[PDB]
C-alpha cells in the first residue's frame, strides 16, 4: 500500500527489488528514465522515491516533488553529492545505503590499478585477434612502491589494508584523520602536496563535495611523479576531465583508469554504440592507450546489489513505521 | 666468453645490451626458439642462454655437449623444459630462480579480479561507446575461499596479498610448510579438500612428473560450480581438451591463463596475421570468460632488470670458477 | 502470433500496422516444437528464417487450428512442407530486395579481402601499420557463383562492373542472362578450379545441403576466397575448420552458419558458445562472421513487413494468394 | 652504380625493392624515417631519392637536396602533392607512378562504402564477443540511390562503373570534364553544388591541390543531405576534419569512411598503438560509432604493390639512360 516509484531502473536492478520487495507491503513502480527536472512530474501520486547516483536531484526537481507530496527520497547507493539537500527543507525525509559494501570497491580499486599498470585490457584484446606479442605490456612491481589514497574511509581503509598486504609503501590524506587505524595498517598522513610528490599510484575515494570538487586538476597532477598510475572509483567530478587530457597528452599521467566521469550521467549504465558520443572530452578519453573506463561498476557485485535492496526496502519500511532512519542522510 | 641467446625480443636484447656493457662477453642474439632443429646454432659458443619455452630435450643437450657448450644459462626461473638426467654433467645449468616473486604474484591478484569484475570485457564495451553493465556484475572476494596449490616463493606472497582481502586461504603443497602457514593465516589441506571448498583457485607450483596435467576433468568435478580459476604456472598443469568441458558444463566460473600447454609456438609472438591450428587455443579464445594473456605475470622493470643482472652474474661467476649460487641441481 | 521478434521488427511491424484491422501478439521465442503449443488460439503464424518448423511443430500447428504460416523472409528451408499437408497454407516474402543480399555480399568479399574489418579493429587502438593487410585487385579475377537466381544474378552484374570474369553454376541454367551479364555457366568442378572468388546464393535444399566439403574445397584455388549468405547448411563447417587450416582457404566471410539457430540475432556475450565449431571460427585469422545481415537494410525490411502485412490482409479477405510458398 | 636512397620504408616496401631490384644496377639503401627537413642531409651521396606519399617535401627540404647534387626524386606513388614543385627549379628530376592499379583504390573505396553502410566492421567485433545481436545495423540499398564522385579521373572512373553496375545513379565534377566517358558510363556531370544537394553518397578522387585543400568544410557539408555516406581515399587535406567532427556531431553525416587523413603523417602506417595519439582530432574520430579509419590502404594490393616497384624500378632506369620520361610530374 505505500507507493514507491524508482527511477534509472534497469533489469538487474528490477529483478532484485522484485524478488525481495515480495515480503513487503509496497506497490512498486519501475521508471527506466532518470530523474531530472523534466521527469519530476512522474513522482505525482507517490509516497517514496527511489533515485540513484546519475540522477539530478536539484533544487526545481525537489521543489516539484515536495509539491506532489512526495513523503521519503530513497537513494539506491551511498553517495548523495547529487541531491541538492539544503533545498529539501525537511518537507521530505532522505535515506541512502551507506555500507552496502565497501570490499566490492575497494577490491575493484585494486582490481583497475593492475588492469592499466599490467596493461591486461590491451593483453585481451591483442591475444583475442591472436596477437601475443607482450611488447609495450611491461609494466612496474607494486611491491615497495608508494600508493597515495585520498579518503580513508569506510572503502579508503580497506583498500590501504589490500595494498599493505601487496608490501606497498602507503600514505594517506584525509580531511580527518584517524591515527589509530594508521597505526593498524601501518601508513602514514600525510598532506595531499606530499601524496602528489610521492606517489607512483594515486587513489581518489573521497566523497564529491564542494571541497573536493575538481582537486585533480591542472595544478595538482602537475606537482605528481611523471609516469604515475591514477585511478578513480569516486565521483567524476573529483577530476576536471579537460586537464586530465591535457597531462595525459604531457605523458604527466602514466595510466588512469576511471569508473566515473564528471558528465556520465547522460552515458554510464547505457548502451550508446549505436549513436554519437556528442561529449568530446568522453570521446578522446576513449582513444588513449593509456586511458581504462568502465561503467560505474566498482560497486557493482551480487552482495553489494543484494545489500543496497534489502537495506533500500528496510529503510523504507522503517520510515513508514515511525521507526528511527539509521540511515538518513543529514540535511 | 662467447654467448647464444634463444628467443629473444627487443626488449630482451636491449636489456642484455644495456647491462652486458660492464662484462668482457661476446653476445649474440637470435629470435628462433632452441629446439632440435636449431641447436646446431651453438656450434662456437661457449654458453647457451635458453628461456621458458624452449624445447631443450636430450636430442637439443647432446647437440650441445657435442659442440662444446660449457654452461646453459636460462633467463627464466622455470626448467621443466630442460631434460637434466640426460645432461650427465657434461656441462652446468643455471637459472634466476627469485628476480621477482612479486610480479607474479601480483599479476595473478590483477588476473583473478578481471576475470571476477570483467574489467578486460568492461574495455571492449566502453571503448565502443557500449556502456551497459548487464552481465558484468561480480563477487566479493572478501570472506570467500581462496586455494592455493603451490606455497612457495610466488604463492606465498600470493597468500599474503589474499589474506589482506580478508579471504580464507587453504593451500597445497607436495612439501608443505606450516611456519608460513601459521604467519600468514592459512591452513593447508589435501587437494581434494581445496578442490571442494575453494571459490578461487590459483596454481603455483612447478611443472613436474606429479603436477602434469592435475587439473583435468576429474579433480575438475570436485571443484565448485562458478569455481574461478587462474594459472601462471605451467600450461601442463592444466588438460586444456578438459578445461573446456569443464567451462562448456559450467563448472568453471571464469578462467584466466598466463600460460598454456602448447604455448610454445605461439606465446610472445605476433599471430595475428595467421592461423592459429591448436584447434584447443582458439575454442579457449572464443570463451566470454576465459582471459589469456602471454605469459606476462613475470613482465615487470624490476623483474626483467634483475634476470639480466642475475643471468649476466651467473656467467661470469662460471667463467671465473666462482661458485654457482643459481646451480640447478641435474 | 509473431515468432523471433527484435525490437527493430516490433517497430516496424507496429507502424505499418496501424492502418490494418489487425491484433498482433509478438513473442521473442524461436518457433520449435517446445513452443508451437503457443500458437493456441491464433490463425496467423508469422515465422522467420531459424524456426523449427519440422513436423511435430506442424502437426500442433494444425492442430490447434492454424489456417496461415507467414514467413517474413525469402527462405523456407526449415519449413517441412511435405508435412503441412495443406491443413494450412504457407506464404512468403520473396523479392523484398535482392540488391540487399548481393551488394553485403560484395561489402563482404572485400572486407576479408582488403581486411577492413581487421583495419578497424588497429586504427581503433592506434595501431596504423598496415602489415598483413594487403589484399588482391578483383579485377580480372574470376568470380564462380553458384545459384543464379534473384540474388545471384545482381550479384554477377555488380561484379562484371569490377571487370572480373565470372562464371556460374545453377540446376536450371538460364543462358540468357548468361549472355545479358557476360558469364558463362559451368559445371561446379570447373567453377570449384578457376574460381579465385566464390559466393553461394543458392537454397538450402537436399541437394545443395553440404555441397561446399572437404572434397569440394580439395578442387578449390589455395587461396580461395569464399563468402556464403545463402544457408549454413550449403557448407561442412567442420570441413572448412580443417581447409582454413590446409590454407586452401585464404578467407572466407558467413553471414550464415549451420547451427546459428540459438546463436544468431542475439547476444551471446554473456555466456558459454557452446557450439564447438563456431567458438573455433570465430577464433580465425582470415574468417568474418556476420549475423545474417544481408537482408538487413531499411528498403529490404520495409518490403518485409508490407509484403507480410498485406500478404494477412490477402488472406482474411479471401483473395488469392499473390505470394504462396508451393508444398 | 647509379645510388638510390629511400625514405618511410617498411618490410613490406624492403622486400619488394630487393625482390625486383637484382636485376637492376642500382645500390639500394632503405630508411625508415620519414623525409622531412630533419632528415633531408641523409640524402648526401646518393644519386636518386625514393620518396612517398607522406614525406614533407617542401621548399627546405628540396633545397638541402639540391645542395646535395640529387639528380632524380622518385616517388613510388601518384600523389605528388607534399613536394612543393616551384621550389624545385629544375635542379633535379620528379617522377611518379601514375596508373600501378586504379582497381586497386576504386575497389577500396567500394568496399567502405559498403562497411559503414552496412556495419561490417561494427558486426565483426560485436560477433567475436559473441554478441550476434543485429540492432543498430541496418543499412540502405544502394540501389537506385545516388552518388557523387568528385574527380572522374583513372581511379574515379572506374568508381563510377563499378557504381553504376550496382544500378546507382552516378553524378560526377570534374574541373576538366570528360563528356565521352560519362556517355559511355551513364553519368552526369554536374556542380559541386547540385552535387552536395543530391548525393547519398559521396567519394573524393580528386588529387589534393591548392583548389582542393578543405573544399569539404563546414559550408560544404551544410549543402549535403541529412545522412549522407562520405569517403575520401584521396587525400587528407581535402576535408577539414574539425568540421567533419561537427558535422558527425550535429548528424549531417550519416557515416564516413577515411583512408587518409590531414595530419595522418606521423601516425599512418606506423604502429602507434602503445604511446599517446597527441592530436585531438584524430583520436576524437577514432571515437566516433560512424567513423570508419582505415591507414591509407587503398592502394594496397598486390598487384598495385608489384607495378608500383617496377614501374618506379624503370623510372629510374630510364631516367639514368636519358631516356624520355614518361612518369615525370612536371613541374
Ligand atoms: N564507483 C562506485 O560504484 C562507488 C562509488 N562510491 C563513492 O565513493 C565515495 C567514498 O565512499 P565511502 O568510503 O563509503 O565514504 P565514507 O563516507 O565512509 O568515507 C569517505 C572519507 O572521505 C573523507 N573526506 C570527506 N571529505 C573530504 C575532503 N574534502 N578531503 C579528503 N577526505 C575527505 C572522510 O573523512 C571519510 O573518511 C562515496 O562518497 C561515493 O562517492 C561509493 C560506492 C560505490
Ligand atoms: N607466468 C610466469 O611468467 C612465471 C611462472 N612461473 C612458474 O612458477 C614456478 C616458480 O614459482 P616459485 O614459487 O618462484 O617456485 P618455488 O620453487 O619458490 O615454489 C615452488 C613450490 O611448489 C611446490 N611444489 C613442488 N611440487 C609440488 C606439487 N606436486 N604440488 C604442490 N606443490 C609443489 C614446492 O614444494 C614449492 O613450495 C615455476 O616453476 C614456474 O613454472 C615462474 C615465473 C614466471
Ligand atoms: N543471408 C540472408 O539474409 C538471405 C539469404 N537468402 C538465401 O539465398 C537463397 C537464394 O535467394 P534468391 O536469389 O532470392 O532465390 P532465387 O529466386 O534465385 O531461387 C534460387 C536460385 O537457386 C538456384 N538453384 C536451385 N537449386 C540449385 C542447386 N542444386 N545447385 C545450384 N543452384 C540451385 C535456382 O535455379 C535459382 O536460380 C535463398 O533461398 C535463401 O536461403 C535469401 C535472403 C536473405
Ligand atoms: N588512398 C590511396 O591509397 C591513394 C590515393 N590517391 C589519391 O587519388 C588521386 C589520384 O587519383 P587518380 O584518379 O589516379 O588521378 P588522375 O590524375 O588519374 O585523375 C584525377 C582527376 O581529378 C581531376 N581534378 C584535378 N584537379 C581538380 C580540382 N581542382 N577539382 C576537381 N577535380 C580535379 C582531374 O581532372 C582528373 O579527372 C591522387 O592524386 C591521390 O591524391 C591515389 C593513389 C592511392
Amino acid at each position: 500500500k505505500t507507493k514507491i516509484i524508482f527511477f534509472d531502473i534497469k533489469d538487474y536492478d528490477k529483478e532484485f527489488f522484485k524478488k525481495y520487495g515480495a515480503d513487503y507491503n509496497f506497490e512498486m513502480t519501475f521508471l527506466k528514465v532518470r530523474l531530472t527536472e523534466e521527469t519530476a512530474n512522474l513522482t505525482k501520486g507517490y509516497d517514496v522515491v527511489c533515485g540513484f547516483a546519475n540522477d539530478n536531484i536539484n533544487k526545481e526537481t525537489i521543489d516539484i516533488m515536495a509539491e506532489n507530496g512526495i513523503k521519503l527520497l530513497a537513494m539506491r547507493c551511498a553517495g548523495f553529492n547529487n541531491v541538492s539537500l539544503k533545498d529539501v527543507n525537511e518537507r521530505f525525509k532522505v535515506v541512502r545505503v551507506p555500507a552496502y559494501s565497501p570490499h566490492a570497491i575497494a577490491e575493484y580499486t585494486v582490481g583497475l590499478i593492475l588492469a592499466v599498470n599490467r596493461k591486461i585490457n590491451k593483453a585481451y584484446v591483442r591475444t583475442r585477434e591472436g596477437n601475443f606479442s607482450i611488447n609495450g605490456l611491461m609494466g612496474i612491481d607494486l611491491y615497495e612502491k608508494t600508493a597515495g589514497i585520498i579518503g580513508t574511509g569506510k572503502i579508503g581503509q580497506i583498500l590501504i589494508k589490500i595494498l599493505r598486504g601487496f608490501d606497498m609503501k602507503v600514505i594517506a590524506y584525509d580531511l580527518f584523520p584517524n591515527q589509530k587505524v594508521a597505526d593498524e595498517l601501518g601508513f602514514e598522513y600525510v598532506s595531499l602536496d606530499e601524496l602528489y610528490a610521492n606517489s607512483d599510484i594515486i587513489s581518489l575515494n573521497c566523497p564529491l563535495t564542494k571541497d573536493t570538487k575538481y582537486m585533480i586538476n591542472r595544478r595538482s597532477m602537475l606537482k605528481m611523479k611523471d609516469g604515475v598510475i591514477l585511478v578513480n572509483t569516486g565521483r567524476g567530478m573529483l577530476i576536471d576531465s579537460a586537464d586530465l587530457v591535457e597531462a595525459l597528452k604531457d605523458k604527466k599521467i602514466g595510466a588512469v583508469a576511471l569508473d566515473v566521469y564528471e558528465e556520465e550521467e547522460n552515458y554510464f549504465f547505457e548502451d550508446k554504440s549505436t549513436q554519437v558520443i556528442e561529449d568530446d572530452i568522453l570521446g578522446r578519453l576513449l582513444s588513449f592507450y593509456n586511458v581504462l573506463i568502465t561503467s560505474h561498476q566498482a560497486y557493482f557485485t551480487k552482495e553489494a546489489v543484494g545489500a543496497i535492496t534489502v537495506t533500500t526496502l528496510n529503510n523504507i519500511k522503517d520510515f513508514v513505521e515511525g521507526r528511527p532512519l539509521v540511515n538518513e542522510v543529514p540535511q
